[PDB]
């Protein structure tokens, strides 16, 4: 079953595995050809306990949110934690509020639980963007705000310009990609009450031979796959949650079992040393 962790300093616990939705209903453009299959996969994921759903206005050109919108109707809205994101072309005040409105129309819901700046746009003042996001919070359209792909220095800047708390920073983090460690970002999050949300937590399964030999030994000792070990490694870290993409039932099932793996201190030190 699903491991839960506190989001930021909110007093609220969320599933420590999110459901990644990139690819569902298309990538950069809408793909309508598998809509029924995709809605059924989303429903199955949610029923298995994947109630934290990660999406974005860019995903499937808006169509990913539309498919999520159909799938969530089989459940109680308040039981779900839905994350969306505004694309860097839309970070000026009027464009952001329009993006938010359109995201809510596609999801067919009255609010998102978490709304993220998807990527920074250096041309648009952060204070403007964050003030627009606070308008959404004040109106009840957003519960919490956060950011994505912000290094430590830009997260610090956002925190200083934001009326609302920044509850998370969603960045790439996995057994080979250690930019958040080298940047001091993970330490900063852990010391300042910010959740680090690791996307591409399996590195899209593209790993080196050296990494693979270490993971194989640990996996064997736990009767697990190398990917379950990669997830357990992230989830062992304070303030870290992960968003795998699992477009099939086998991977949904496997990744959920990873939340039960208890890595030893020496296993953690060996894994830490692979980057
Ligand atoms: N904020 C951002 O800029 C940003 C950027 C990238 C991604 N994201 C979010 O993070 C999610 C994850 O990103 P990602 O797709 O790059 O990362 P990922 O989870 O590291 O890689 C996904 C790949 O791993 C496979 N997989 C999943 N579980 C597996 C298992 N147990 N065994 C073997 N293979 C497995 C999937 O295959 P199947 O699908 O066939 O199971 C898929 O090909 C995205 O959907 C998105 O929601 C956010
Ligand atoms: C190909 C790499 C991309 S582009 C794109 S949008 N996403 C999802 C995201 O950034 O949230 C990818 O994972």
């Amino acid at each position: 079953s699903m491991l839960y962790k506190e989001l930021g300093r909110t007093g609220e616990e969320i599933p420590a595995l999110g459901l990644g939705t990139w690819g569902i209903g298309g990538f950069e453009t809408p793909d309508y050809s598998r809509d029924e299959e995709m809605v059924e996969l989303l429903k199955t994921a949610i029923k298995m306990g994947y109630t934290h759903i990660d999406t974005a206005e860019y995903y499937g050109g808006g169509h990913t949110e539309e498919l999520i919108g159909k799938a969530i109707k089989d459940f109680r809205r308040e039981d779900l934690f839905i994350v969306s994101k505004v694309w860097p072309t839309h970070l000026r005040r009027d464009d952001l509020l329009r993006s938010l409105e359109n995201t809510l129309k596609r999801l067919d819901t009255d609010y998102v639980d978490l709304y993220l700046i998807h990527w920074p746009n250096p041309e648009i003042p952060l204070e403007e963007t964050l003030s627009a996001m606070a308008e959404g919070v004040r109106q009840g359209l957003i519960r919490y705000i956060g950011v994505s792909n912000f290094d430590r220095r830009l997260l610090e800047e956002a925190i200083s310009k934001s009326q609302e708390p920044i509850v998370c920073d969603q960045v790439k983090y996995n057994i080979e990609d250690r930019d958040p460690e080298r940047d001091g970002l993970l330490e900063f999050c852990q010391k300042n009450g910010v959740t680090l949300v690791a996307y591409s937590p399996l590195r899209r399964t593209l790993l080196s031979e050296k990494t693979k030999r270490t993971l194989e030994e640990i996996a064997k000792n736990h009767g697990a796959t190398i990917y379950q070990i990669m997830l357990a490694w992230l989830l062992a870290k304070p303030n870290v949650v992960a968003i795998p993409k699992a477009g099939r039932v086998e991977h949904l099932r496997e990744n959920l079992k990873a939340t039960e793996i208890k890595l030893s201190e020496e296993e953690m030190k060996l894994l830490d040393s692979l980057g």
